[PDB]
């Protein structure tokens, strides 16, 4: 009823054992989009090849919590990383209640609210996928990180195929009102469940090991390597072959290599020990498709940087997240930079090569040449991480249905899903102001403005992998600083404002390689 609530403030995060529930309760506001109109939309005719598009933006908008941090707390993510050695999503349950539909009538300079008992909004979740999947961009507009603050749901839109900024015969308009929807009013509430795939856990631990230091530091291998072509003590052709041991492990045969390689330019991040030019782009890491140039950012997962290197990163092979309050464009200091150099165990260095491979066939004439491998695929024996999730970053993307895939992780970092969960479209119902007295065909274009408000509660239920070392010395964990600061870690300011400092991995406990 009007006077009734149809549902409760959910936040709370229950740990079980080998099982955590995180339910995540956020305040919400709707507003018209496009004056309830689809708009087909194009790249401008000054825009760059590498930028043209052709789409369509809907009225609708849809929820998105594909972040960690729409449902974990710094303490819960704390948790789950310092005690964990993986973790997966089981179940999620959508909860979208207290709604109220409010006129606007923005008369004579002065706006006045006023309640709308009768005005529906349509909500439906494109359980089939039937729609483009946009929940996969990392795109602004998702749950708060702070349970307390009310944020604005985006508007939908989508991009089809394009030639420049026109569209081709095979281009697709999808119209949202042809879908099945659900209409609430005031009183109504809308629900629905849904049950992730099988997907493997999230690696949240970093190697003990690394590739190349998997043998025994003691003992000699019985395989022998040709140590010298040409004898000491004089230019004197021979084939001498050595055990390689423990003083020659880097000679030593093995079984594994590291993960394939994409190369990037490295960056440093003192501003004096760059190039003095701008090579953002001209330098950048792409890939051509459809004659289009296309950032590989961040990428195929690749070690940050090496030991003792911490202040270079690759061009743009890094997820890098805005500071509370930072602009879309900043400078170094306003955005913070995730590492991957946990990962250098068994990934490449982003910045440095693969290898180096034979390129011609010497003889007693013609010495050896060596080419340097910058970017190098998938090879039997190879073993890699994926990228670390974050509890600022993305948790799923939907995998492309596509004929063939390779190792369908996400770049971006997450869980790679074919029936990812299903987008939720909401859209105010269009309430049309007074027709004229005389019939006209004319489409109609008077509508009370309008906007809605209500509280989406999302509760996601992850498996926990426990850790089993039989490590000795205490590991490495996720900690707070102690010392005194000016504002608490994690938590709002003298003006209210929530902030998150720094970004949180995952890879804190360690495993055996």
């Amino acid at each position: 009823g009007v006077g009734n609530a149809s549902g409760n403030w959910h936040c709370d995060s229950t740990w079980l054992g080998d099982r955590v529930i995180t339910t995540s309760t956020r305040t919400w506001a709707l507003p018209t989009y496009n004056n309830h109109l689809y708009k087909q939309i194009s790249s401008q005719s000054g825009a760059t090849n590498d930028n043209h598009f052709f789409g369509y933006s809907t009225p609708w908008g849809y929820f998105d919590f594909n972040r960690f941090h729409c449902h974990f707390s710094p303490r819960d993510w704390q948790r789950l990383i310092n005690n964990n050695w993986g973790f997966r999503p089981r179940k999620l349950r959508f909860k979208l209640f207290n709604i109220q539909v409010k006129e606007v009538t923005t008369n004579d300079g002065v706006t006045t609210i006023a309640n709308n008992l009768t005005s529906t909004i349509q909500v439906f979740s494109d359980s089939e996928y039937q729609l483009p999947y946009v929940l996969g961009s990392a795109h602004q507009g998702c749950l708060p990180p702070f349970p307390a603050d009310v944020f604005m749901i985006p508007q939908y839109g989508y991009l089809t195929l394009n030639n420049g900024s026109q569209s081709v015969g095979r281009s697709s308009f999808y119209c949202l009102e042809y879908f099945p929807s659900q209409m609430l009013r005031t009183g109504n509430n809308f629900e629905f469940s849904y049950t992730f795939e099988e997907v493997p856990f999230h690696s949240s631990y970093a190697h003990s090991q690394s590739l190349d230091r998997l043998m025994n530091p003691l003992i000699d291998q019985y395989l022998y390597y040709l140590a010298r072509t040409q004898s000491t003590t004089g230019s004197t052709r021979e084939l001498q072959f050595h055990q390689a041991g423990p003083n020659t492990m880097a000679e030593q045969s093995k079984n594994w290599l590291p993960g394939p390689c994409y190369r990037q330019q490295r960056l440093s991040k003192n501003i004096d020990s760059n190039n003095n030019s701008n090579f953002a782009w001209t330098g950048a890491t792409k890939y051509h498709l459809n004659g289009r140039n296309s950032l590989t950012n961040p990428g195929v997962a690749m070690a940050t940087n090496k030991d003792d290197e911490d202040q270079f990163f690759p061009i743009n092979g890094v997820l890098v997240f805005g500071k509370t309050g930072a602009a879309n464009k900043t400078t170094l200091e306003n955005v913070l930079m995730t590492s991957e150099e946990e990962i250098k165990t068994t990934n490449p260095v982003a910045t440095e090569e693969y290898g180096v491979v034979s390129s011609n066939l010497q003889s007693s004439t013609a010495g050896p040449q060596t080419q340097t491998v910058n970017s190098q695929g998938a090879l039997p024996g190879m073993v890699w991480q994926n990228r670390d999730v974050y509890l600022q970053g993305p948790i799923w993307a939907k995998i492309p249905h596509t004929d063939g895939n390779f190792h369908p992780s996400p770049l971006m970092g997450g869980f790679g899903l074919k029936h990812p969960p299903p987008q939720i479209l909401i859209k105010n119902t269009p309430v049309p102001a007074n027709p004229p007295e005389v019939f006209t065909p004319a489409k109609f274009a008077s509508f009370i403005t309008q906007y809605s408000t209500g509280q989406v509660s999302v509760e996601i239920e992850w498996e926990l992998q426990k850790e089993n070392s039989k490590r000795w010395n205490p590991e490495i964990q996720y900690t707070s600083n102690y010392a005194k600061s000016n504002n608490v870690e994690f938590a709002v300011n003298n003006e209210g404002v929530y902030t998150e400092p720094r970004p949180i991995g995952t890879r804190y406990l360690t495993r055996n390689l």
